[PDB]
């Protein structure tokens, strides 16, 4: 009652929305991306809150440390998990949703751009593309995932060997603490600005927009995708590519996707056929690649080209927020340091991706940029000497599909044990996954050992420092879910 009642008096009403709201279910569903977590069974926010300002956000803050109310923050609402609009057990939470601060300012002289957390990523690649056709942003593939979260997590995609991930290309923040507190780079300090940069949603505070670097491409760049069937020797070309991908200058980028007994590479190169093609045959000429396989285009016309195979509606793909695509989906994520033997690769084609419920998997090569910033420089630690990341994806389209699907995610999981990192077992923070570990709360604060379990995962050694930078900005765990740094005090 109070709670909404602090509200009303420093922000808009037709910005705030109650269950009883006829809007409500509406503002909600926006952009959820995964149909687990919209069906009625899951846990319902008490108020949602849609800021237009960032004075807005601030008063929200203000007012859920005053009637202590929680708050969970989306952008782009493509959390794997949902925490950005869920909680998994019955509790009291508002949603700041800042999908209408989404501005995008490009200084495309200065290479600098300053992006609002509820941009979606193809709207900030398009608004750098209005500035200029040879500047680019190394973040996700995905055009509707939201810079919130995506810059938040790390974030990376296709140009991740050339430039590292979205994070370390960020040189300043606007954001508002646990306290309701305005901040830049300067008034931060150099500990809360690592953390916020990389160690995941959601923990340090609400960013409200990221100032950018802008980065060169080139005027053309090449793509191509090749598939090769087992019978075509998909299980000795992957067992070279393991090997020699991650080791291709930082121009190339060779990713696989399979999901069956047949692997397609698909690579963004910076440059022309012209250039690419006698590389390929000096490097990879296992792959069969010729210049018929290449499509020339330019990076921004790459951006739709490798996420959705189009080549001809620029603007429809890359401003979109009509929420069209609702799978009900499951993810996993690893990182590989070792070389797989063959015979794994064999399982993999011809048993795990021929079963009932299997998935997709999708292998993106490192080495170069990524891998030549070290493991404590920000909180990503998965730098170097990783040869590949893995993520397993898995879609079903009617409620009661789950089980085979889910199934197969635990089983290829529990396969791949020996084969992958270990002690601790990695995985990619943005690609959120539950059952590596949740927190306990005691004392209404998530406990540090609880964290641990799965944050040593995401984060690895840089975890303990995230932590401490947490009981410093964020004592009393306001900002938290289920899988947020704890804090660790004196
Ligand atoms: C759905 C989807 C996700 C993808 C896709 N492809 C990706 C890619 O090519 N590269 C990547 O690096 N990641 C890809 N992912 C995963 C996404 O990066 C993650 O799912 C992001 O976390 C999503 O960000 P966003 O869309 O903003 O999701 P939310 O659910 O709103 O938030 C996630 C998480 O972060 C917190 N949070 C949101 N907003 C903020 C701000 N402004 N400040 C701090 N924290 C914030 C949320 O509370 C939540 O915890 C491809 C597809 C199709
Ligand atoms: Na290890
Ligand atoms: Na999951």
């Amino acid at each position: 009652e109070d709670f909404l009642g602090c509200l009303v008096k420093e922000i808009p009403p037709r910005l705030l929305y109650a269950k009883s709201s006829p809007a409500y279910p509406s503002v909600l569903g926006q952009t959820i991306r995964n149909s687990r977590w919209s069906s009625p069974d899951n846990v319902k926010p008490l108020y949602i809150i849609t800021p237009t300002q960032v004075s807005h956000i601030q008063s929200a803050v203000v007012c859920g440390r005053r009637h202590t109310v929680r708050i969970r923050v989306r952008s782009g609402g493509h959390d794997y998990e949902g925490l950005s609009y869920r909680s998994l057990q019955p509790e009291t939470f508002a949603v700041v949703d800042l999908n209408k601060m989404r501005a995008v300012w490009v200084d495309g002289k200065a290479r600098t751009a300053w992006v609002d957390s509820g941009a979606q990523l193809g709207e900030l690649y398009y608004a750098i593309y209005k500035a200029s056709p040879t500047l680019a942003f190394p973040a996700g593939v995905c055009p509707t995932v939201g810079v919130g979260g995506n810059f938040a997590g790390g974030g990376f995609g296709m140009l991740l060997r050339k430039y590292g991930i979205a994070a370390e290309n960020v040189i300043d923040v606007k954001l508002v603490d646990a306290n309701g507190k305005l901040h830049d780079k300067k008034s931060m300090g150099d500990d809360h600005f690592w953390a916020v940069r990389g160690g995941g949603g959601e923990s340090f505070g609400i960013v409200v927009a990221w100032q950018v670097k802008l980065l060169p491409v080139p005027p053309t760049v090449t793509i191509f995708k090749i598939s090769k069937t087992v019978s075509e020797g998909a299980v000795d070309i992957i067992n070279k590519w393991q090997v020699v991908a991650p080791q291709l200058p930082a121009d190339l980028m060779i990713r696989i996707i399979a999901q069956g007994p047949k692997a397609t590479f698909e690579a963004m190169y910076l440059g022309t056929c012209k250039t690419l093609t006698p590389l390929m045959s000096s490097k990879f000429p296992e792959l069969g690649m010729n210049p018929s396989h290449c499509n020339e285009m330019s990076w921004i016309q790459s951006i739709p080209f490798v996420h959705l195979g189009h080549r001809d509606a620029l603007e429809d793909d890359l401003l979109n927020r009509q929420n069209s695509f609702k799978p009900f989906a499951e993810y996993k994520s690893d990182y590989v340091y070792q070389p797989f033997p063959k015979t794994v690769w064999e399982q993999i084609l011809n048993t795990w991706l021929v079963k009932p419920g299997a998935g997709i998997m999708i292998f993106d090569p490192y080495g170069a940029t990524i891998s030549a910033t070290p493991e404590s420089a920000t909180p990503f630690p998965h730098r170097k000497g990783v040869l590949f990341n893995i993520q397993y994806v898995n879609y079903w389209f009617a409620p009661g599909a789950a089980a085979a699907p889910l199934s197969w995610s635990k089983d290829i999981y529990n396969y791949m044990e020996p084969y992958v990192s270990k002690n601790p077992r990695q995985a990619y923070a943005n690609y959120r996954d539950i059952d590596l570990g949740r927190n306990e709360v005691v004392n209404d604060v998530s406990t540090y050992a609880s964290g641990k379990v799965w944050g040593q995962k995401y984060f690895k050694g840089n975890f303990e420092r995230l932590a401490i930078t947490k009981g410093k900005v964020d004592p009393t765990d306001y900002f938290r879910n289920e899988q947020s740094i704890p804090p660790l005090i004196k």
